[PDB]
């Protein structure tokens, strides 16, 4: 075999979960046909959840400083996005070409091989390795590894050869882009109705803005090719009666509605993440941010799986876990498609919304929906709300400085029984070799004398004050394995 | 010049009626006008809100009705709601037909000494600001009559408010829904409404042999201005559930469409509009004749204080301020469910949210109370305690008593639950705010509440006549 992983596709998802996989000592190649990164940005920054799973392995401060943004939107429908803890609209002014460029240094960094002008024709499961004919420049060649993943996008080869299905809804309606320098328009960043549709403006930089219409009249041009600027800029001149045509095109796309999920994210050793799991329409921090959860969710278990420690389930629970979250991604894009562009028809339900907002648990909730800060996956039986939830960031008062952070502990992607009694870390010592024992002391952590947390950051058991490791042992052998 | 009452309602519909009782019981001289010979046979709405439930216990209307029993639980556009979730709510009255509800309060309006006048219709209107002029055509040639004030309850599409030059504004119809009752066909009710492959079918029991049919297809979209004929109606039920009905007896045939529209004013100077001439929506559940009885408990009293003399300044202004909104939410939530309920496979994403957003109590609460009328707060001024600007509950009194019971004579009242300081600082109110000594947990921490004719709660007490004097003067007026 060439390597332990092969991944294909160094978008986002592919070149984080290379980082993972790396962070876990397993060896991957990341293929992608690209000769180049792509140079212009789809997405141009990230949900918070997705702030949290890059701090989490200290990516983030990779970018420098990351500023976020307070307030947003659901379908048209203003919200704080501060109204729950760590909670955002997503970061800010971090184009998708910077976030590749980061997961790829940190990839390479930290020993991924990335291959590119490299296509993926045909793919083959035989149930003991897979393997890959990759056409190059220099001709064709025949990869091999103990485990395929699908990084691959929307068209993903890997799906298509692996016979997966990727059902759901088509097309309604086209949103155009363009990228354009000089004009100097006034900002729009969530959007705005206007009579005949739909504007946003959005920065890109101190003399770039990216405009982004909607028109009622328009009518899937059902091409295969990006409008063009002047169509672009006649849309947006109907919509506001501003004229962007004087200025300097920069780049034009495009996007739909078309919203399809993979039905199975696992096939035996071949994986499907990110794009190649789940398109929808992209509304500011989502799109991308469930590829960067998908990733962090998969590679641990991927690794585990490959190191033979993979409890009876456990790279199963890869589809039963994200599934259903991407799926909710998928629903909540598609609700605010048509609150938002549904024009006068679907006004009352907006305002009907814009009623509702007025409840902290609705803000809550929808907040929750966005930004990935309320994911719960089952870690069996247990009503303490922090259990199967994300690890919130809080600073620890511990020996290491004297003072260190519970996502800072995290960067090493092993699991961590943060102690708060010899108990649960005495009981932990079966499994020093993927769980981390980290003592010192934090509120969501209230009555607590313990949190053990899965590589991902997701709590998988609590020890309440008083309990030693009354569960731990369960909890241990459920996500990481049998005892040494 | 002589005029031939204080007011001239058009209209004798639920919404005309209840507002010439309200008229009667602050002595207000009012002549209703309708244009049919008697009142409609067929019952378009067979029951009422929660709140018009109270509205009438609130006036002593429900005691030649019996028993009003209630449906427990309902939906919010298909969305599965228990109505019980707000105190008095329900999804409504079960089982009285809009006939039933118009004869009751005909008899209770002509009983209080309403002039009732049948195959009068409206068809002409001048007000030129000291009263307003009405030419009546009838079977023995036209008159002119003349009032201080006139109001349209004259229905849908309204005479008084075009003559009055009053906008329309709201959404076209995207769609009918068609309803025929059958005899004799013994079918499967199907009370909620229930989709089906290509639309949805309601069957509701009218009594032991009688059912009302109700149909939509998404395939029929619009039509014409004339009713659908039986076989229409009966071919229609046949695509949605195969059945054959057309062995039965056919009672009647209509139907209604999404049509929802709401008057921009609710006043132009000596003309005032109430019920369906201010608002029209597709009728989901008691909604629909529930609001335009709310319009009539509102307008009632404020317009009689302006005719006697001794209105607030801006009293009757408040008519609009208040119902206005709170009608508009009405045509909104209704639109809402009908994009939710018969909206097909692209709503389905929003069905799902609202199925999540549902779980939440302040979620329910605020749903059921949109739809039953039990939410309505109106601007009364400054202060934060729950019950101020709403209804006042039905509560039990000490021998005993109850606090509708005291609403019945429709005159303001202060309730003051041992004290004499409110009641001696409404000394000078005591023409028009009955003062009830009586001790009653919505009133628990008050010592006394101060109420409205209409129920709604303008002031109260925390443990004495502070600004007691201030609330009578805005709602009742100058002192004697
Ligand atoms: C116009 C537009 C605007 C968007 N805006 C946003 C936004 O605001 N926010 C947001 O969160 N998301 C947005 N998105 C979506 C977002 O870009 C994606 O969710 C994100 O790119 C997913 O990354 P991925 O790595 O999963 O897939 P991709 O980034 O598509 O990566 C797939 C990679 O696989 C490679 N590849 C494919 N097939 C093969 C093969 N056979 N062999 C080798 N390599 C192969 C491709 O070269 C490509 O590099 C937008 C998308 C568009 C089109
Ligand atoms: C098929 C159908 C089903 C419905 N179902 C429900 C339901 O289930 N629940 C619900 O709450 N509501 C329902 N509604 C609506 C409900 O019937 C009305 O909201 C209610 O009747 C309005 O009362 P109103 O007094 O404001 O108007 P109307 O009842 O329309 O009364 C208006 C009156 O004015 C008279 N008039 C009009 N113009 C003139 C004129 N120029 N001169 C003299 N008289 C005039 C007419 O004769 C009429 O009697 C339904 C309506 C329809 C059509």
């Amino acid at each position: 075999i060439d390597a332990e992983v092969i991944i294909v596709g160094a978008g986002p998802t592919g070149l984080m979960l290379a980082g993972e996989l790396r962070l876990n000592n397993v060896s991957t190649i990341v293929l992608d046909r690209l000769a180049e990164p792509m140079q212009q940005s789809r997405a141009l920054g990230f949900s918070a959840r997705t702030i949290e799973e890059f701090d989490q392995r200290g990516l983030l401060a990779r970018f420098g400083e990351v500023g976020t943004i307070p307030f947003g939107h659901f379908g048209g429908v203003p919200l704080d996005y501060r109204v729950i803890k760590g909670g955002s609209y997503g970061a800010r002014g971090i184009p998708q070409s910077r976030t590749e460029g980061m997961l790829a240094a940190a990839a390479v960094e930290l020993g991924a091989e990335l291959r590119r002008g490299q296509e993926v024709v045909s793919i083959d499961d035989d149930g003991t390795g897979v393997a890959v004919v990759v056409r190059t420049a220099d001709g064709e060649q025949t990869l091999r590894a103990k485990y395929l993943v699908g990084a691959d996008g929307a068209r993903s080869t890997v799906r298509k050869a692996a016979g997966i299905d990727f059902p759901g809804t088509d097309p309604t309606m086209e949103m155009w882009l363009a990228d354009v320098a000089g004009c100097d328009l006034r900002l729009r960043f969530s959007g705005e109705l206007v009579p005949g549709g739909m504007v946003m403006v959005l920065p890109l930089g101190p003399v770039a803005q990216r405009v982004v219409v909607f028109e009622h009249a328009t009518g899937l041009r059902n091409s295969t090719e990006p409008p063009t600027f002047a169509e672009v800029a006649d849309a947006f001149e109907r919509l506001t009666g501003e004229d962007i045509r004087g200025g300097k095109p920069l780049w034009v796309s495009w996007f739909t509605d078309s919203s399809r999920q993979a039905a199975e994210y696992r096939r035996g050793r071949i994986l499907l993440a990110g794009d190649a799991a789940h398109i929808h329409m992209p509304i500011g921090g989502q799109g991308m941010s469930a590829g960067i959860q998908d990733a962090v969710n998969l590679g641990w278990k991927l690794a585990a799986e490959i190191h033979g420690h993979a409890p009876e389930g456990l790279l199963d629970t890869y589809h039963t876990e994200r599934h259903p979250v991407d799926g909710r991604v998928v629903m909540n894009t598609l609700a605010q498609r048509w609150l938002y562009l549904g024009g006068e028809a679907m006004q009352p339900l907006r305002e009907l919304l814009g009623e509702l907002v007025r409840y902290p648990d609705v803000q809550e909730h929808l907040v929750g929906m966005v930004t990935g800060l309320d994911i719960r996956y089952d870690v069996g039986a247990g009503e303490h709300p922090l259990l199967g939830r994300r690890i919130p960031n809080q600073e620890l008062v511990g020996e290491f400085s004297g003072k260190s952070t519970t996502f800072e502990q995290l960067h090493r992607g092993r699991g961590v029984l943060f102690a708060f009694d010899t108990a649960g870390p005495q009981a932990a010592t079966g499994w020093t070799d993927r769980v981390d024992v980290v003592r010192a002391t934090p509120d969501p952590f209230h009555g607590l004398d313990a949190v053990l947390v899965r590589p991902d950051g997701y709590v998988a058991w609590v020890a309440p004050a008083g309990a030693g490791a009354a569960g731990l042992d369960e909890a241990l052998s459920r996500w990481f394995g049998p005892s040494r």
